[PDB]
């Protein structure tokens, strides 16, 4: 089973400025609890986004994305494609991909769940900024109720299955 998992504000924004424009705890543990033990794939700027303490992603076999043959990634696996990602020569009985952009484009054809963390903060997209897939009418979804974050954020998660 492939599945994306993302985060973005209401307007579509996942990333900006090689970093994440909002701060929403409850979503970073979302995102540990659904991952821990698996397998996640990534794009090669989401693997350089990661902070210290992320870099690799404690227990969950990380899988780099790039084009870059030679590139070093202490604490993951580096591969050239995103088929080869999901051609692991160990499986996995569930596997996440977890962005960036470029890289959900590539795994929605593929995937058969979304796990999505809508986050009710206002950013008019700016022009360099990562923006979320868009899911289409193979797609079908439920959605949990508006929480309000510890940290001041509205916030709701969706999970999609295809159809
Ligand atoms: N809100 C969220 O849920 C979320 C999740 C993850 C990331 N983010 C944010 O999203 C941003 C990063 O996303 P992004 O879209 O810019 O980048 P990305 O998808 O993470 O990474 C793009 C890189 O992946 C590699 N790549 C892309 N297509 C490839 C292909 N066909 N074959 C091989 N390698 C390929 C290339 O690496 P090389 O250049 O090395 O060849 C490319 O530069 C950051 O702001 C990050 O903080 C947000
Ligand atoms: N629902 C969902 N889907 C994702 N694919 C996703 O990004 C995963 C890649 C970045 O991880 C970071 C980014 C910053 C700080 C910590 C982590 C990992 C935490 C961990 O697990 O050790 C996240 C997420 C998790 C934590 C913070 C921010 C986000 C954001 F990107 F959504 F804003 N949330």
């Amino acid at each position: 089973s492939v599945g994306l998992i993302w985060a973005q504000s209401t307007s579509g924004v996942i990333g900006r400025d090689g970093g994440i424009p909002w701060r929403l705890p409850e979503d970073l543990a979302h995102f540990k609890r659904l991952t821990m033990g698996h397998t996640v794939v990534m794009g090669r700027r989401t693997w350089d986004s990661l902070p210290a303490a992320h870099r690799p992603l404690p227990g969950r076999r990380n899988v780099v994305v790039t084009r870059q043959t030679g590139l070093v990634a202490h604490g993951a696996q580096v591969v050239g494609s995103l088929e080869q990602a999901l051609s692991p020569a160990e499986p996995d009985a569930a596997t996440w991909v977890i962005g960036g952009a470029q890289i959900y484009a590539l795994a929605l054809p593929l995937a058969n769940r979304c796990e999505v963390t809508e986050v009710d903060v206002d950013l008019p997209p700016e022009d360099e900024d990562a923006l979320a897939p868009v899911l289409d009418q193979t797609w079908a979804g439920t959605s949990g109720e508006w929480l309000v974050s510890r940290s001041g954020l509205r916030y709701r998660m969706h999970s999609y299955r295809r159809l």
